[PDB]
């Protein structure tokens, strides 16, 4: 009995612990891409008012990061709605500004551009705390699993 | 013996975890912050375009940004060499930009804007990489625990 629930507590501990990492090998890449939206956004009003040659390349460059697989990988049922609502905004918006930029509208980009960023920026943000709320499980899991361990053997050994 | 090496196992795993853990609890945050700096970077040229009056705030605000706890906490004895160096080298960098910037001087932005944001996408990305090996060790020791016990207990009940 004894034996057997110092097997189970390790199984679960260890199992949960790592299905939660597992589900967060991708959370600092995605953060980082995700980050890079509002880097590439702004680089894109400043390719239009320098008329920068690049500026379709960066266009697609920035759909290309907005649908890579590590950010269309949170559209699963274990994201939590908040992140996957402002993915799916952040999908939207883009529609507009892509277009917006093809005709070349930058008084629109000027009006716009800080509401736009601001966007990226919650969605990032959502992705951060997700990110802290199962790595805290990870450490309340770990901390439980050996403590309970140290509490079966303390009274099993007594 | 059996008991001892069973306490002495969850105490060394669910330690040496907890202690990963406890030094990644700002990992995401870091990277936000850090890859925000990109964004900020490109969105000065923006306004050195626009003649926005918000130049001078946003200098600050990056300056702000780039000197930020989460981030000056990078210079201690356990985070790695390259993260440090490469912190050091922005660090650097942001003054020249800066100086630039207040002199009014686009052309040296234009021709200096890419590789600046470069290096700040080095730095991101040293700090995601260093944020995976961490969060693999704590997999690898939360596993090896897990089943150390269970091979231990197994070994014991039989």
């Amino acid at each position: 009995r004894a034996f057997f629930y110092i097997v189970l507590l390790s199984i679960l501990s260890t199992g949960i612990a790592l299905l939660t990492l597992a589900s967060s090998l991708r959370d600092a890449e995605a953060i980082n891409i995700a980050g890079s939206l509002r880097m590439q956004s702004y680089r894109l009003g400043y390719d239009l008012q320098s008329g920068s040659p690049q500026l379709n390349a960066h266009r697609q460059l920035f759909q290309q990061a907005l649908h890579s697989p590590v950010l269309t990988n949170l559209n699963v049922w274990y994201v939590p709605e908040a992140v996957k609502t402002r993915y799916a905004h952040l999908n939207a918006n883009w529609l507009e500004m892509n277009n917006r930029l093809s005709k070349g509208d930058l008084p629109w980009y000027q009006a716009n551009i800080n509401n736009y960023v601001n966007q990226i920026d919650l969605f990032v943000l959502a992705l951060q705390h997700y990110a802290e709320r199962k790595m805290l499980l990870v450490v309340a899991i770990s901390l439980a699993g050996g403590i309970g361990i140290f509490t079966l053997v303390f009274f099993t050994l007594r």
